[PDB]
């Protein structure tokens, strides 16, 4: 659907499982309201977080918890999490899909956007 | 020099020049203060950020302007700018250096933290 | 299916698509032998490349003819190819997934495995 | 020195040291002749591998053998190597750095081509 996040681990070769995900919307007053959040599945993907009606043009930051990834697998990563910041709908209705590929001192995020 | 920027061009394959670079501390009640900025040399580096005297502990954000970057080049991109977020650790090793691979749909970014 | 390649576009966000793509197992003799080939669809993916029963243990290349892609695009890029060689199967049957990320003077490239 | 490696480790932050590198010139029968070797440096980087003189317009491939490197970390790697495959030009900028950033299922390489 409109914005999809897909997480992959580079260490393992795998999907990225429950990674958590918050999703915030930049406010006329500037500030970052809370969008939409939820984890990733088996398949490291994150479904279902808005609709085309609700997505509307904005300024958008998907917020990946990488640092509570690697912990729970034993490491001590460098980064907090991933943040990506990016002006969503401004030319009409896209989809989405935000990628990150992660690795304990690295990542690389990518997106992938159509015209549905 | 405790702290250095590098941004790479991954279309042009060259040094990323004359990128905004600005750098926050996280302050006690939860909002970024900041503490350096400059722009990427024509070997795509920023230097001389900070001291390490002042370059403690905590929670830091480097925030790459890659908008404005990409603007200039008449190329459009898609993130508003690339965020590192770390914790900077006394405990490891002292110098850090951020890297980050600039696409106008995707980037990297990797850390790579060594002793002298 | 057992094998599979993706390729995505850096500089536009979207699915690399009709790009060349040719496989090659090594031989006893230590030669690569060609094994398959195809190219990536609308969706920027290749599928039915093989079945589980010819796609037995070797080592493996997968070559992705990214020069003909950005030269159909105008763009004089880096790389002739981008060429990912790798053991398959040496623990029993698995499913990969070949992907690469193409920017005209870099790309990545990363495997995700999984066990039927 | 128109010609040199520089290997990143994504899962330490680290240089990577000790890398073997082949470089190999495409002979007019379409097979590949050895032209030099060595291994990266502490810092991950390779140097002094041909002069300008003898680096003369053609195709070149630089094979870096990051199977070797995982397993001496003890790390089960997914590539045999990272293989970069380009043609040299004249008529463009005359420094060559082929940039290598490696995780265990995932590469990415960069050129970054200059001019002094
Ligand atoms: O090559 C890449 O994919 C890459 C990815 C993330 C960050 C940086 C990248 N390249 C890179 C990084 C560093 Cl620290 C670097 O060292 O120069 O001081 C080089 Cl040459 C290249
Ligand atoms: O191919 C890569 O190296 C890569 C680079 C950046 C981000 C993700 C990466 N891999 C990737 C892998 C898969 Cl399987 C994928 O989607 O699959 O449906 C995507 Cl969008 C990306």
């Amino acid at each position: 659907c409109p914005l999809m996040v897909k997480v992959l681990d580079a260490v393992r070769g795998s999907p990225a499982i429950n990674v958590a995900v918050h999703v915030f919307r930049k406010a006329a007053d500037d500030t970052w309201e809370p969008f939409a959040s939820g984890k990733t599945s088996e398949s490291g993907e994150l479904h279902g977080l808005t609709t085309e009606e609700e997505f509307v043009e904005g300024i958008y930051k998907v917020e990946i918890d990488t640092k509570s990834y690697w912990k729970a697998l034993g490491i001590s990563p460098f980064h907090e999490h991933a943040e990506v910041v990016f002006t969503a709908n401004d030319s009409g209705p896209r989809r989405y899909t935000i990628a990150a590929l992660l690795s304990p001192y690295s990542y690389s995020t990518t997106a992938v956007v159509t015209n549905p």
